[PDB]
């Protein structure tokens, strides 16, 4: 049970770990199966659509990698979490080429096993273009 | 002054009926004259500088008419008000052409006039290039 605010951003970084290593066997950990993904106009319903257009991410484009940071996260009574912060891009190629970007992630949480049931990232994607 | 959601919710969309109206005469009656507006990549410090840059995107976009809509609205302790909904875009042009994204407003406000002092927009800006 996540309760506090620092419960709350321990947490969201543990996910950010697993999602920036695009390690899809461990997404399972902290994603629901029927995880609902919202990011622009890209939407996807479950654990494995999901990977596979993150997956399409990347080859995109290729060797991406990806960080992030945080500076507010915010605990709703409702359970809903708020993270406000910035989404760090470059490619292998590349890597002194870094694209930042502010972000803001909602996250609903499964009552049974606290992973994350919905997950909506707000970005602006036109910097990323910059990339290439 | 602010202490329920649903005045938090009131005075968004009193904010939004205002900045979607584009009548720049009228933007200081709720946005704050050192006014921090931050949206992706664009920021501006001061209300006239966040008019001039409205200003220019009407420019890049002749015609340009928005509108929105909210399905959460949340208060936090701090006073913050965290907004979520979407955003829609057309020209006067070819009105039949609209452009909706996602959109979150994160606005702090001033403690003397309850005017926003801090506005931070988060959409994926991409979308717009198909008005053109």
């Amino acid at each position: 049970e996540i309760q506090t605010p620092d419960q709350a951003e321990a947490f969201v970084a543990k996910v950010f770990d697993v999602l920036d290593s695009y390690d899809y066997t461990r997404f399972g950990e902290v994603l629901s199966t029927d995880l609902k993904y919202e990011g622009g106009l890209q939407k996807t319903s479950g654990l494995d659509n999901f990977i596979n257009d993150i997956k399409a991410s990347t080859q995109r484009m290729p060797g991406l990698q990806t960080s992030h940071s945080r500076y507010r996260t915010e605990l709703t009574a409702e359970g809903t979490i708020y993270s406000e912060g910035h989404s760090n891009a470059s490619l292998e190629s590349n890597p002194g080429k870094v694209v930042t970007v502010p972000m803001i992630g909602v996250f609903k949480l499964d009552s049974e096993d606290g992973k994350i049931k919905e997950m909506r990232i707000y970005k602006d994607r036109l910097p990323f273009l910059a990339l290439h």
